[PDB]
């Protein structure tokens, strides 16, 4: 594993990453071909950087941190809403069963699908759709990721969860929250977990 990887991981590690599994993902997905070519030098710096449309690849502590939340493993079948590049769905595939993912923008909904072929990952399914509806047709999921933040937590979403599902999401508009749902039996379960920032998960409308 290269230098600049290795600084990743190091990094993470003491930014209380504890999954070594998440952090093995991590390490097998080339970030680089996410970006541009001329992020090429920044692609393993812990950072957002700009991607296709206005919006963001998440930073990798954000990636590492959201995904432990989510307890997966290789059994899961796990819903991912925001493609966006398809970085974090990369992530997610090298550690379960099936994932899902919704991009509303039809432009990095397709470039990412061609990326996760490129990687030769086979157990994803993505679809360009407004993920406030999640997709009910491959519910219920144990685990759903949401990587841009609605206002409120969207209903399709916990009732999409199965038994013991749990959704990781980040929530506001003024003040955002990662926040974890569970659903247990009659009842969801919200923490919350910390602070962050994100673009607005934008309903309806596809771009
Ligand atoms: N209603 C909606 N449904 C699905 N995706 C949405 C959405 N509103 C915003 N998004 C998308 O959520 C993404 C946030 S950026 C997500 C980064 C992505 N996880 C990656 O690794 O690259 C953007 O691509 C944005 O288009």
């Amino acid at each position: 594993v290269s230098r600049r990887v290795q600084a990743l991981l190091d990094q993470l590690r003491a930014q209380g990453i504890q999954d070594e599994q998440v952090l093995n993902a991590l390490a097998a997905v080339p970030r680089e071909k996410f970006v541009d070519e001329a992020f090429e030098q920044k692609a393993w710096d812990n950072i957002a950087l700009p991607i296709g449309q206005g919006q963001t690849i998440s930073q990798p502590y954000m990636v590492a941190r959201m995904t432990e939340l989510l307890e997966l493993t290789p059994q899961s079948r796990v819903l991912e809403i925001g493609t966006g590049s398809g970085y974090q769905t990369a992530i997610l595939a090298h550690l379960v069963q099936h994932v899902c993912s919704v991009e509303r923008i039809k432009g990095l909904q397709w470039q990412a699908r061609r990326r996760l072929k490129n990687l030769d990952l086979h157990n994803v399914s993505t679809r360009h759709g407004d993920g406030w509806q999640g997709w009910q047709a491959r519910a219920p999921f144990d685990a759903i990721i949401v990587t841009a933040a609605p206002p409120e937590i969207p209903t399709a979403l916990m009732t999409q969860l199965d038994e013991g599902g749990i959704l990781v999401l980040p929530v506001g508009e003024e003040h955002q929250y990662l926040k974890r749902v569970r659903r247990r039996g009659g009842e969801f379960i919200i923490d919350t977990v910390e602070a962050v920032r994100f673009v607005p998960l934008v309903k309806g409308e596809l771009a």
